[PDB]
C-alpha cells in the first residue's frame, strides 16, 4: 500500500523510500513533510582549558526543532566557542523551511546576536506553528586512515528531565553570527547531567570501537500511542533569555520558572521523542603529534507540518491518510531499547 | 447508540439524535447540546472602511460561543460604525454556553469591560471541559430573480494559532448583553484573511451565490482522540484591549502575554479547520442597489462534562466509546472540499 | 503478559504484579510503584468548627502523592486544630514520589515556607512524567458489632479544576515533616463540597457503615489513551499562601496566576475522575463516645518514566502495548457507580 | 496509486491529488503545480474598437503562466484602451512559474522593457522542463436570472503555430507588475479568430450563456508521450516588440528570426490543442445596463523537473510509469467536442 | 513464553532480553535482580620492577560479589598499587545496589582503609543477604590503530581450588580509597596457581590473536543442578584479615584456617560458578617507543537477590516462578568448556 513507505521512513530514517513522508494516523489532516539533512565533519578538538587533558567528544541527539545535535570538545566547537558553551558545535539544518529570525521588537528589525535586555522578538519562518518528527536518525563514520582508527564510544537513549534550560537556540547553520535560528540542545545538559551521568547503568546502552561506530545508526523512539504535535507560539523576550555573555551566542531561558522559559521548552522540543547520548572517546588531539579523530556525521530529521494559509507551501499539501498499521509499526520500533542498531 | 452519533459526527444538521457524543469514551460523565442560531445576513454600504466594495468576508471558527463572524455586513455597518471592519457575530444566546464580565475586585457585572481595572471573565456554563462534535453553516441566498446575481469562494485552512485572531463579544450578536462567548476576530482578516490567495488552499471551491443554497460547509476534526478543550480561571486588565469605541470588540493586547496564551488554548477547539468565505454580492450603493439578502443557519454540537455545582449534572450520561469512531472521522476529513451538497 | 496489568487496572488492591503498567506503549521505558498505605480514622471532637457533628467528609482525589483529605477526623482535629477544617491526610510517605521545600537563594531545605521569601519546591523523584494506573480507596468500620450504627454516601464528580482546590501538605500525614506531597484542599469542601446535594449526582450511591467494609471506591480513568503529567519547575514568594497557622496546608495564593495552574496541572492527573464522601458516624463527645472508627486503605498505582540521573534508572523495563487496553478501560468506567463490591 | 493522476487528467478541475503527474516515467524527478484562478469578467463598453459590440472574444491555449485572453472586456477596456483589442489576461500570479524582465547590461529589473536596449527575460522557476498534464477552463455567468440571456459558440482548432500568436503580459493581469507569463496574443484574433467561421469547425459547439455553468472547456494532450517543452535562454533586443501603449503586451516582432521561434517553443506547450469561444453577451452601455458578469475559473496543471539550485528540489518525487496513461489520454482526446457536461 | 528472556539472559550475559533477569527455577520465592556492568579502558602498564621485561597482561574474571574482574600489570594497576598487589586494577560496579562498607566496630564510624588490628565491621549495604549469578560475561575489545595492532592472547576456565585467601576486598570504584567496598580475585592468586599454571592443559583452552579479541566473548559457567543462594553474613574483624601494608589497600584473611577466612570465602563467592583465566601478550609498553595494547573492558554480573523487608527495593521485588526448561537450559550451557564463544 502507500502507506509502507511512510512506515519504512518511520522506522528508518535515512530510507529512500519517499521524498515526502508522513505519519499515516490521520492527525495533521492536510499537511507537507520536509526531510531535514546535513552532512558535517566533525574532530575532536584541542581545548586548553574546558576540556584540557581530555579525548572524549560528548555528543546529544535530540528532538529539537532545526539543531538536533551539539558536539562538545569539537575542533570547530573549540575554534568558534573558546572556553564558552562547554566548547560546543552544533549541526543543524539551514536553508531549509523550519528556522526562527531575531527582531527588535519595537523595530522589527532582525538582529543577531540579540540585544537584550532589550525587547526582542524570535519570529517564526516557517509558515507553520504544528510540526511533529516522523523519525529521527545520526550516522557517525570514523574517517580516520587505518593507522589512525583507534578509539572507543559508548552511548545510551534516556526520558529528558524536560528542565527548560536543557535547550537553547543558535543559528541553524553552526556559526554565530547568522540570523537564521534553531533550536538545540544546550551544553549545560552536559555538566549537569550528561558529564556525571552513569551511561552504563541506562537500559540499552551498548559500546564498541571508533573503527566500527560506521556499522552503527543511531535514532530516537517515538511513543506507541499517538504522536501529538508540538505547537509554536509567539515568543518575545528581554531578560528572561540569557548567554554566558561571550561571543559564543548560545541563548537560553535565564531561569526555569518563568512562563517564556517553559513556552520555550514545550515550542522547541517534540516532546514525544527521546534523547540519545554518546560519548567518543577519540585518539587524542594536541596538535603537535596526534591530531584527534575526524568523524563524518550524517544526522537526518523527518518532519511533518502543517502550513498555515499566508505559507506559498500551503498549495503543495497533501491528506494526512489513517493507517491500521501505524501503532504496531511504532510498538516494534520502540519495543528494543537498544542505542544503535546496524545499518 | 453509536450510528446516531456518528450520524451527527459527519452531518452537523443530521435529526439522528439530540444527544450526540463522540463514542470514544474520553468524557467519562457528560452532556451535549447542539447550539443553533439562525440570522439575517445582508452585505452592507459602508461609508469608509469597506468603500465601493461588494465583498462580505464570513469566518467560521471552532470557537465556544460565537463560531460566525461577518465582516462588511449591514449589520456590522449598523452596530460597529468604522470599527472592527464593521463586522457582525453570529453567537448562541439563551444556551448553556457563555461567559458574564465581572469587575474583579467587587464582582459587579458589567460589559463593556473598564480597562485597565481588574475584570474577571466568569465561566457560566457550569462546565470547564468542551470538545465539538460537529460544526456546520448553511447560506441561502433570500433575493429574488431580480436580485440574484453574484458569487462566493470559500476555502479551509490551518489556523495559525495567533491569540489576537481570537475576541470576546456578547452571545446575541449585540454589543452590551453582557452574555460572552468567544469569536474570530476581524483582525484576522486584516492580517491573513484579505490578502489571502485563496485559489491556491487545497479543497477551494466557487460557486454563485443563487446556487449556494445547495452547499454546506462543515469544519473537520482530526482522525485521532479528539481531546477536550480546558477553560481556565481567567482574570485581566491591560492584558485585553479593543479597538476603544463603541464595537465593544475585545482581545489580547499583545500574543505572548501568559493570558493571551490561556485565552486562546481555552476559546478554540484547536483539533478543529476553520473555513474562510468571500461572498461577492450586489453591490449596496444605498440608492440604486441594495445587497444580497442572506440567511444563516450555523450549527456547533458541543459535548461538555458538568461540574457537581450545575444545574446540568443530574441529566449527565456515560460515553461508551465505539469501534468506527477513526473511521467515521477519517472518511469525513479525507476530502478537504470546502462545501459538499446538503 | 498483560494480564497482570489489566488486573492492577481495574482492581487497584489486586496481587497480580508489584510492577503495574497501562500496557499502551506510551512510556517506551518505565518503572511502576504501587503506592499504598493503610490508617486508622475515627471522626473527630471538634470544639468550634464541627462542634457537635458527626459527619467526616473524605474526598479520594487523583493527586500525586496525598490521593485522601478527610475533614473532621479527630486527627485532623489534633493536628490542625480549628484550621483547614480541621481535615487529616493519608498520603504515601517514605516511596519514591515527593517533593522537598527548599529556601531558592541558598538551597537548605526548609518547612514550613518561609513566605514571601523565595521558596524552591524540588522534585525528589527522579522522573518528571507521571500517571495512575489506577487508584482505589477501602474503608472498614473496625466498631464493635454493637457500635456498627452510621451510614454513608458518596458520588464521582466531574473536577471543577480549580487551582486552589489541591493544596501542598507532608505526605506522611502531619504538618513538619520536609516531604511533600500534593492533596485535594479541604477548601473544595467550603466552596463545592459542603453545599453539594450529592443524591441528584449520577452514579450516587448509598449504604450503611456496617456494609461499607464489602464496598470499594475507585477512580475511572478515560477509554482513550491515559497522557502523563509533566512535573515543571516550580518556584514561588506570595503566589501561595496558607491559612497563616500551625497546619501548613499550602495552595495558591489566587486561581489566575502562572504558578497556580503551573501547580494545578503538575500536581493532579486530570484524566481522572474524584470521589466524595460522607460518613455519617457515631458521635464523638471526646470521653464516652469516640465515635466510629474505620480503617482506611489506599492505594495509588503510579507509573513513571525515570530521567538517567535516578538508581531506578537501571530498573526501568519496556512498556508494550496491548490491544486489550481500551476495552479494559471502556468496561472500567461505562459503569458510574460510586463503589462496588469488594 | 496513479489513478489520482489519471483522474487529474481527465478532469483538470478533480481534487484527487495536489500534486498531480503524468505518470508515463518521462520526469524521472519532478514536482507539480496546480496553477488556478478565479476572475470576474464582464464584457467592456468600448469608445473606438468595440463600440456598440456585445461579443468577448475568448482564447484557451497552451501558454505558460497565461493561458487565458480575454478581448472586449470591461478589464480590458479600462486597462488597455483602443490597444491590443482591449483585452485581458488571466494568469497564475505569486505561484511558481514565471520571468522577470532585466536589463541585460545592468541586471536590474524593469518593466516595461526598454527597446531597443538589451533585455534579458530571467526564468525565475527552478525548472527549465515544463509540460500541462491538463488546462481546463469553467465560465459561470453570475448575472441576475432577470438578465441570463445570450448565447457563445466555441471550437477546438489545430495551433497555426506563428510566433507572433503569442506574447508576454504580467501574470497578475496588469501593465506594470514584473512578474511575466506568456499569454496568447490577440493579433491572432484579427488575423484568424474574427474571420472564423467557427460553425465549419469540427467539434463546434453552441448554446445558451445561462447553461454555460454546467459547461467546461479543456484543452486535449496526445495519446502519445508527452514530451516536455525546454525554456532556452532569451535576450532580445529589436527581436520584440509592442503596439508602442500603455497595453506593455509584447511579442516578437516578426516570425522569422531566431527568438521569434525561441519565444514560440518555449512559450507553448505544442502537444496540446487550442480553444476559440465567442461569448455574445448582453450589451454594455456603461451606466444602466453594464452587459453579462461571469466566473472565470482556468486551471493549469504543470510538470517541472526542478534545476538544484531550487528549494522546491527537495520535495521532487519519483514519476513511476503506468500502464493506462495511453489509454486514458486516448479516451479523453478521442471526442473532438469543444465543451463536456461538468 | 516469559521464562524466554530469563532463559536469553542465562545463556547471553550481555543480552537486552530483559531488566530483571532471574533463575526461573523458584529457589528465591519474591526477589528483584540488577544487572551490574562497567565499561573500561585498560592497557599494559610499563613496570619497573615486578613486571620487568613482561608484556604479559593477567586478567582473572571471578564470580565474587561486585568486583569480578582482577587485572594485573595493567597501567592503571602501576599507576595506583606501584610494586605491590601485582600492580593490579580491579573492575567494580560501583554506584549500584550491592557493596559493603568498612566501620571502626566500637565506634560505627565508617573508615577506609581498615585501621587494623583495631576492630573493623564490614557493613552490608545491599538490603539483601542472599545472592547468586544468573549469568556472567566479559568482552574485551582491542582499541589500538590499525598499525598498533600485535599481539595474542589464550585463556581457560578453571574449578577453583576454594582458598580463602584466593579472593580479597577492594572500593568497588577500583580505587583505593573510596570506602564502598566489593569482593574480588585476589593477585595473590597468580603467583601461587596462575603464574605457573599450565593453561594449554585445562579442557577448553583456546588462543587467538589480539587484533580478533574483539570477536570473543568470556562468560562462566554454572551448574546443572540447582543454583543454591549465597548467604552474605555478618563480618567483624581484627588482625584476622591483612594487606601488603602499602598504599594498594588490598585486604585478604591474614590465613586460611580461621573462622573468619572461611566465613569471608563463602559469603564473597558464588562458588556454583567457574573461574577464566586470560593472558593477554600485549604490545610491548616502555613508554619511549612502544605504549602497550589499549583495551575496551565490558564486564556484566547479572544477580539475583531477596531483599529484606528494611530495604526500599522490597516493595519491587516480583514472584520467581519456576520454568521446566531452566535445568535443559543450564546444561546446554555448560556442555560446551570452550573458554571462550563468538559474539
Amino acid at each position: 500500500s502507500g502507506a509502507a513507505k511512510h512506515h519504512a521512513v518511520r522506522v528508518k530514517p535515512f530510507s529512500n523510500a519517499t521524498t515526502q513522508p508522513k505519519i499515516p494516523d490521520g492527525l495533521l489532516t492536510s499537511s507537507l513533510s520536509r526531510r531535514l539533512q546535513n552532512v558535517v565533519g566533525v574532530r575532536n578538538g584541542n581545548s586548553p582549558s574546558v576540556h584540557a587533558g581530555s579525548d572524549v567528544m560528548h555528543v546529544v541527539i535530540a528532538p529539537t526543532l532545526g539543531v538536533p545535535v551539539m558536539i562538545a570538545n569539537s575542533a570547530e566547537g573549540v575554534l568558534k566557542r573558546p572556553g564558552l558553551s562547554q566548547e560546543s558545535s552544533f549541526i543543524g539544518f539551514p536553508g531549509q523551511t523550519v528556522g526562527f529570525e531575531n527582531l527588535i521588537e519595537s523595530t522589527g528589525v532582525p538582529t543577531w546576536p540579540p540585544t537584550i535586555p532589550t525587547g526582542q522578538k524570535l519570529e517564526n519562518k516557517g509558515g507553520f506553528v504544528l510540526w511533529r518528527i516522523i523519525s529521527q536518525g545520526l550516522r557517525i563514520d570514523l574517517a580516520n586512515s587505518d593507522e589512525e582508527n583507534d578509539g572507543w564510544f559508548e552511548a545510551c537513549r534516556f526520558n529528558w528531565r524536560n528542565v527548560p534550560r536543557d535547550v537553547c537556540m543558535t543559528p541553524l547553520d553552526g556559526s554565530t553570527t547568522t540570523n537564521s535560528i534553531g533550536i538545540a540542545p544546550n551544553p549545560l545538559w552536559l555538566e549537569e547531567v550528561g558529564y556525571g551521568m552513569a551511561m552504563v547503568e541506562q537500559p540499552g546502552y551498548k559500546s564498541g570501537l571508533l573503527k566500527d561506530i560506521k556499522k552503527a545508526e543511531f535514532m530516537l523512539h517515538p511513543r506507541t500511542t499517538t504522536h501529538d504535535p508540538t505547537l509554536i507560539d509567539p515568543f518575545e523576550y528581554g531578560g528572561s533569555m540569557t548567554s554566558s555573555g561571550g561571543i559564543d551566542n548560545v541563548y537560553y531561558p535565564s531561569d526555569n520558572v518563568s512562563g517564556n522559559a517553559v513556552r520555550f521548552r514545550d515550542m522547541g522540543v517534540d516532546q514525544n521523542m527521546d534523547w540519545i547520548y554518546i560519548r567518543l572517546h577519540c585518539r587524542p588531539n594536541n596538535g603537535t603529534s596526534s591530531l584527534g579523530s575526524n568523524f563524518l556525521f550524517n544526522v537526518i530529521q523527518n518532519v511533518e507540518v502543517a502550513f498555515n494559509p499566508s505559507s506559498d507551501f500551503a498549495a503543495f499539501q497533501t491528506i494526512n491518510k489513517a493507517d491500521t498499521k501505524t501503532k504496531m509499526v511504532a510498538d516494534g520500533l520502540n519495543n528494543n531499547p537498544d542505542v544503535f542498531n546496524g545499518r
